[PDB]
């Protein structure tokens, strides 16, 4: 009986708000020390919420960091220019040459590319696992495995991990490993990752936290064991976010509850319609019974967001792809998601297989990924129905 | 002239659309009307076509065009701050087994990135005296990949002989990546890429923003190194928000009038300090006798407002408090490049600890000043009152 | 299809230019490429062509198009806040010797504009009971130029019978300008222009912005009244900054989902208060039995989250402090329409003083609540704890 | 010490909270922790205690303090733009039956406010020649309540003899409200309140913002007039958004270095125009021979960069296009006070139409220039090429 109240109030303390409802926006590089003693005090608390230097943050950042720590149950929150920077720099913060990373083969493609194109040449190897491996992940853990990287639901194809089984297996074989999750789909709040034994919860706050498709920012909330190393190594890479975007992220939290409930209701309705449609082969929605890992979503999540995908009954030709995608009236073609607008994107099976390392896909039709926004669901259904008629 | 270029750089109709300044386009998602439009945007995702917010919007493109014009580069990568620009530009060009050769006067966070991040990834770092000049050739190893310059040096303000260093590097390792932290010159008082440096890095936070209220890093690369810088910085998710990019473009418009005042005022202060009976030496690139001044005179078109001086005595903590706590106009803070004057102190052992494989040549307390836009006679009176407190 | 319209209103390519939201164009000067371009912009300076910052930029045009679509008007004037919109919209249609007829439940600053500004300029003001309905015809004078409505009324929440009032006004004074402060409905829960009202005024500060961090007023006029409103507001220099206009457009996108929560939660709180032994009366338009509820049910498509209730006793200043000072979730502040729940107390004599020529019909302290987006159980517990402190 | 005052004005710890610049506090609702705190805020709602966003936040308070310090006033009211500041400051001091006496060189929208808004409200307007000096006494009527000055005049740049005007007004109507549009001087090059003027009004849009990307009006009043200005502007809902207030404070920090460049460059251009064979007259307050130059020299501490000149001939329509359409650096746009140079043309009869009860004394085409921060030799070359197109 608290999440909605926590979202409205998280990070909103008088020291940050100074009498307004929202935190003040403190734009600053230089932060002034009135005395040498004040400078000494600030230096000793430069990572503990005392004004020291803009790269460590201002009151606006401290307010957002407190909100993220409260909502995701962590000991600290690092901020980044975008989600991709959060993933790359959080992984980097915990590896050194000779280490091994174990990542789900459904990870967001830029996350994979960071591992294969940056980490590889820096002496860090990456292995892969099927998202439904569950307890069998233990057999893949090597003596030098330092990081296990989860993403539930997976990117595009939406497979849900059995996180309890994975975490228990990792803690049995490699108790000191750093378990991370890209928790963007859950907005960090529909899946309480740190309560499951995960060490760090990473978000592209760009998506649901910002909620309006007009700001970019990454967050990483770490437990007490991992916070200091994440904080100091992210700082050595100069990672931070501007004060105004931090303000807009805090601001987005306030409507996250009401927004996510609509995204859940509308997207599940669309998925249930698609699941009965003669032109659809498969619907990948975590909240839909029968979807991959749905039993884990039902057990471990408190709700759903609005992003999912479905497979058409056929592989669209280039001409059919253009006829389908070019003539939507409400859905817009774009990258990213999590805003008020509904989006659509297409992928051929071989496009997905190319970003499923050491694995193949199990479908042959064209995959359509939908983000269901805040439009009237009957209008969205009519848009999709017209699209079906263009490719029949 | 530079003042005209600063006023107009990056201001094209496609960005400004009737206003004086570029529009502010806040976006993650960028919409493709057709599959063909998406294909075109993908092909030009790094060439100023709208593709995805992490690659930029019209606002970023305008700033990038301004920076390329002003610094004479093929591309400009953007970062959340100067420290991110340095760390990720170096990282973009190294791999396990490589070697980085860096001036021992590099900004401390730049050194810390090398010794704490690169070292654990199998990338080693070596050091050189800022005045080493042509003799840097003897320090280039078979695996040296990056040569990192910073002229003037951090805090102590030594000016490199860049033509001598570059010629020496190109004689031994013509393919090496030469980088410079060009923040003190705001990228315009020293045309790094015209000297054969490959990448000019800036904490745009300082003079480009110019008001101490935004943080952003830039890296302008020549044609040979741009694609690797662009794509590897992108793989690390590096970008800046649209509003800060707008404020950086906006800062350019007054950069000329601001720098001229910083130069005039700071040189007056340095000249007075150079004759002062409590001052051992003044480190100001524009002051005759300062280390590398002849190279500043030859290679720079002007000066900014940041410099340092060494006191005759080592202040005690009690004297440091009496001195610094009671200034009326100078403020204690990190960073610089704004309209306000700032002051910071370092003891010699503090500087020695960030001069790897080298010794300091002074024993008194080192004071770093940023000279802002206040009336210079008011600033001189503030400094004179300070001297009276540490007699 | 209100949710769809809210998501798309004002979003045309010329404004969004590839992003989901409009670009932010900050500008005073707007540049003309040729003499012919200057002529064209001058003729269309009030018709959505870039002429001068005071007339607006692309960002303002986007919001104005959205507001005209959502409220079904011919034009939308923008103002620095709701009070500026009310004051200047009334002023735009009066001259010396005119008469204004205003509901006695009007927002107090709206009353004060009439009694302190209009009065000294030769414009008189008369008052009517919010439930007068068709009997307003007897109050219309030959010089009555404006009839000003506010439904539900400020604080006490009485709902007008707008159809009866409009029909009566048109019978007697067909040319009179009928205005309404439609802030409680966010302009969308009550379609004022469809009822024959001429101008719908909003403190967009409230639900359109929706986060308590921006101030802006809007006034949407029908075709008959738009040109006069537009030009007379412009002569008073009324405008809003581009960034606030952007944030207002942005607020529209979540307005439907927000209002539905405000409706559900506030009605649940009202139903609990209506059975509470320490409550004398609940003033919620959506609650059966409230003053004008039958008119809300018939004429509105929903409810927002602002309402009030009367305590069984008039709290003393000591009891008022014990009550208000110790709420954990409700905050004491002016304004409303945000994500946070707010509480504000008015003693009955305070209300009577801002009910011109009328008395109040209650004797307990009046508590006005804005129900935000918090968990209702927590809000009820906060209210329950308050009751325990004054029982 | 103006540069030092500009850097530090309004920058107190209560507003800056550790940063160099004031915090940006966006707010409508301002929370009261207790009933006692609310009573204190209510009592001091116009005295810098947080009460309600329409009265201001910390950001507004900081700007107001800076403006009061820089212009030597008791209070500073904020408006959405300069036109709103003029219209509402006049309206704040008149009532039906009053008379306004305004210079016939007043900014045209200021005149249109008087003839189109004030007139229908029973307030009349008279006019005087800007060089009338002591002879203004003969135009003061028993009901003259406001005397409105603008020095230099709009477009034609005539400088008032303010001491002679004020002395005459105080002899005849000591209680009259003397106002001045002090935008050209940016409120700092002419200390209006020190001359006995009651209210100094500014389009802060111009030089205070300094970058053509924000609109805001200010009015600084002496102690005698502050309360009436403050409360009556508030009844009209006049305010500015927090972010623009921040950007205005920020513009102050470079105002000194900018104005000195605008002065130096614009006077160089004026001196060149004054000796040019294609120029009939140059209207620049700092140029000897210009109308009222002796008053500028005596009463101002410097110049900005806006002025005008008259061509030797009346350009035809074709010549106007050839002249204005082909400039490379000067842009055609309204407003001024930014970093870019601007050019606009007016035929004599256009000016005569906005010179009430007066004619113009020139027959050539009038060119108004704003001289920005570009290199002045580049600007001179642009103007020279323009002369060659019409010779
Ligand atoms: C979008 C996405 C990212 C990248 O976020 P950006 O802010 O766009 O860099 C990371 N993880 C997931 C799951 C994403 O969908
Ligand atoms: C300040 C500084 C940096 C770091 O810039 P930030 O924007 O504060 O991260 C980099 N290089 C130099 C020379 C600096 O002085
Ligand atoms: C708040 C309020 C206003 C004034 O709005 P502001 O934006 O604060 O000026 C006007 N009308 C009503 C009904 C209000 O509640
Ligand atoms: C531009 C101008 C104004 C009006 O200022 P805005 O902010 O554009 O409304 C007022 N006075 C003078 C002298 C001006 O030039
Ligand atoms: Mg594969
Ligand atoms: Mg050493
Ligand atoms: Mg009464
Ligand atoms: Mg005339």
């Amino acid at each position: 009986k608290h999440l909605d109240t926590a979202l409205v109030n998280a990070g909103r303390r008088k020291k940050y708000t100074q009498g307004s409802v929202n935190s003040v926006i403190q734009r600053a590089s230089s932060l002034v020390f009135d005395t040498v003693e004040a400078k000494k005090h600030a230096t000793r608390n430069r990572a503990k919420g005392e004004l020291f230097y803009g790269r460590r943050g201002t009151l606006t950042h401290f307010s957002l960091q407190e909100a993220m720590c409260e909502l995701e149950g962590g000991a600290g929150c690092a901020l980044f220019p975008c989600g991709a920077a959060a993933v790359a720099n959080t992984i980097l913060a915990f590896v050194e040459q000779g280490d091994h990373v174990l990542m789900t083969n459904t990870a967001y493609e830029p996350s994979q590319d960071f591992c294969t194109k940056i980490l590889a040449k820096l002496g860090v190897t990456t292995g892969w696992f099927d998202p439904l491996i569950g307890a069998d992940i233990a057999n893949l853990i090597q003596p030098n495995t330092k990081v296990v990287f989860l993403e539930s639901p997976g990117s595009i194809t939406m497979e849900v991990h059995d996180v309890p089984a994975i975490v228990a297996a990792v803690r049995r074989v490699a108790p000191e490993a750093i378990i991370m999750i890209d928790n963007t789909w859950a907005a960090g709040v529909l899946f309480k990752a740190l309560d499951f034994g995960i060490d760090i919860s990473i978000q592209a706050a760009t998506k649901y936290l910002i909620g309006h498709s007009d700001g970019m920012i990454g967050t990483a909330v770490a437990n007490a064991r991992c916070w200091e190393q994440l904080c100091e190594n992210a700082y050595l890479m100069g990672q931070m976010i501007d004060a105004d975007t931090a303000y807009m992220t805090s601001r987005g939290l306030r409507t996250l509850g009401v927004r996510l409930r609509q995204h859940h209701e509308s997207s599940l309705r669309v998925a249930e319609w698609l699941a009965q449609h003669p032109q659809v082969a498969r619907v990948n929605h975590p909240a839909l019974p029968g979807s991959k890992g749905h039993e884990f979503w039902k057990r471990d999540f408190s709700g759903s967001s609005g992003l999912f995908s479905f497979v058409l009954n056929k592989r669209l030709t280039d001409a059919e792809l253009a006829a389908y995608l070019d003539n939507f009236s409400l859905f817009s073609m774009a990258y990213s998601w999590g805003g008020f607008e509904s989006l659509i994107l297409a992928n051929q099976p071989e496009h997905i297989a190319a970003i499923r390392p050491e694995a193949e896909v199990d479908f042959s039709g064209t995959l359509i990924r939908l983000h269901i926004g805040l439009e009237n669901v009957d209008d969205l259904l009519a848009d999709l129905a017209a699209g079906f008629a263009r490719i029949v």
